[PDB]
């Protein structure tokens, strides 16, 4: 961009590459997005229109859209550290459980407003969900229904189960699950499903939950890349799992973490669950 001045490379997004720029002119600082190209959708721009109007407090606010030269800018509200860092900074003491409710509640709360919009992020992981020295945490990245490019590998991670099996229309259940993954690796300061390929990410799934069946998931058995061949494993005590959440906590991310995406609980209920009936908003130590 002829209007920003790079201060430095954030990374590689999921469809570009990601700067810390400065706007020569205004003097805001901001995250530019920087996409591909050989003739660009439409269907997107009405996408991106609507993540535009999408303005709530726990969502990153996109400033602008600026479509020039074969190439998609997307600029953004800059915060100064992702949740990844922040979880491996405090990987030696672990993040206080007050702070890791605030971070779920308003996680919820951005989720929520999202999907009664009718919006999906669909990829949601620690690098994307960004916090400030306030106490705030916000959602990133939405991806789009229609890895930045070459040499990369995707993180499956926070894959919901009927994404791994095939479903071919993803519903809001799919945030939920990834946030209840999130949930549990803040507590346990360990991923809960570190799969490396799509099949050992389903699979590390059934080992801990059990092989999903249609007594839990009417219609499992049907799905896409369901096989019969799968491996039958018994699920593992909840207990085993996330300790020493409380079992509120358990609670609730058994919730999340329901099969049947019909049965998953939903950001507003969640909203309502005992689990936070004493939360609160705590100042993160943040080293920037
Ligand atoms: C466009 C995009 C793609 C993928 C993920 C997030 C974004 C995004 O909107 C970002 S990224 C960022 N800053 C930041 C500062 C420091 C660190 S860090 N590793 O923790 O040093 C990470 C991010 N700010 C915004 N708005």
């Amino acid at each position: 961009m002829e209007n920003f001045q790079k201060v430095e490379k954030i990374g590689e997004g999921t469809y570009g590459v990601v700067y810390k720029a400065r706007n020569k002119l205004t003097g805001e600082v901001v995250a530019l997005k920087k996409i591909r190209t050989e003739g660009v959708p439409s269907t997107a721009i009405r996408e991106i229109s609507l993540l535009k109007e999408l303005n709530h407090p726990n969502i990153v606010k996109l400033l602008d859209v600026i479509h020039t030269e074969n190439k998609l800018y997307l600029v953004f509200e800059f915060l100064h550290q992702d949740l990844k860092k922040f979880m491996d900074a405090s990987a030696l003491t672990g993040i206080p459980l007050p702070l890791i409710k605030s971070y779920l509640f308003q996680l919820l709360q951005g989720l929520a407003f999202c999907h009664s919009h009718r919006v999906l992020h669909r990829d949601l992981k620690p690098q994307n969900l960004l916090i400030n020295t306030e106490g705030a945490i916000k959602l990133a990245d939405f991806g789009l229904a229609r890895r930045t490019y070459t040499h990369e590998v995707v993180t499956l991670w926070y894959r919901a189960p009927e994404i791994l099996l095939g479903c071919k229309y993803y519903s809001t259940a799919v945030d939920i699950w990834s946030l209840g993954c999130i949930f549990a690796e803040m507590v346990t300061r360990r991923a809960l499903f570190p799969g490396d390929s799509e099949i050992d990410q389903l699979f590390r799934i059934f080992r801990t939950l059990g092989t999903p069946d249609e007594v839990v998931w009417p219609g499992v058995t049907s799905m896409p890349d369901y096989k019969p061949s799968f491996p039958k494993w018994a699920r593992q005590d909840f207990s085993k799992v996330v300790p020493p959440l409380d079992e509120d906590g358990r609670s609730l991310l058994s919730q999340m973490l329901h099969y049947d995406p019909n049965k998953r609980i939903s950001a507003k209920a969640a909203l309502a669950h005992p689990f936070f009936q004493d939360v609160t908003k705590p100042v993160p130590h943040l080293r920037l």
